């Protein structure tokens, strides 16, 4: 079945636990193993020691720009980018697992997860799982943002991969 995944994050070098993801694979087969091969590393390349570089309280956490850690970088395992898969999947509330992106088809590597309902991206963001365990965690890293999206801490991914 569907894949689940784990980050485990730290805050300036201080863990603050494991987030544990779905990822919707039955719905979105693509999106959902690009995210999980990112988190094994298996292609050599991938989020281990990368940052949650923009963080909006009430809004959402977004990661996975592991070449430039601020927005402009990340690509997926496919090639820089790739098209959205479908819109099938909503935003309907927080630990909600979305692509980030730069208008239509556009998806690479980065992703959030939300803290808030965010439906207003609906048919927008390619919505591809969502959090099964360490909405706890989520919460403590939503706490070191700002709403400019600026991090007070370092938010970095430590370690990541499959649990089955
Ligand atoms: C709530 C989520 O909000 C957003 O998605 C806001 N947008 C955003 O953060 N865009 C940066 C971005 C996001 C994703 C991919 C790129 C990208 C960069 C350079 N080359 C190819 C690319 N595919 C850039
Ligand atoms: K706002």
């Amino acid at each position: 079945g569907n894949p689940l995944v784990y980050l485990d994050v730290d805050a300036n070098g201080k863990p603050l636990g494991r987030v544990v993801l779905e990822l919707k694979a039955d719905v979105v087969p693509k999106t959902a193993e690009n995210f999980r091969a990112l988190c094994t590393g298996e292609k050599g390349f991938g989020y281990k020691g990368s940052t949650f570089h923009r963080v909006i309280p009430s809004f959402m956490c977004q990661a996975g720009d592991f070449t430039n850690h601020n927005g402009t970088g990340g690509k997926s395992i496919y090639g820089s980018r790739f098209p959205d898969e479908n819109f099938t999947l909503k935003h309907v509330g927080p630990g909600v697992l979305s692509m980030a992106n730069a208008g239509p088809n556009t998806n690479g590597s980065q992703f959030f997860i939300c803290t808030i309902k965010t439906d207003w991206l609906d048919g927008k963001h390619v919505v591809f799982g969502h959090v099964i365990e360490g909405m706890d965690v989520v919460k403590k890293i939503e706490s070191f943002g700002s709403k400019s999206g600026r991090t007070s801490k370092k938010i970095v991914i430590t370690d990541c991969g499959q649990l089955s």
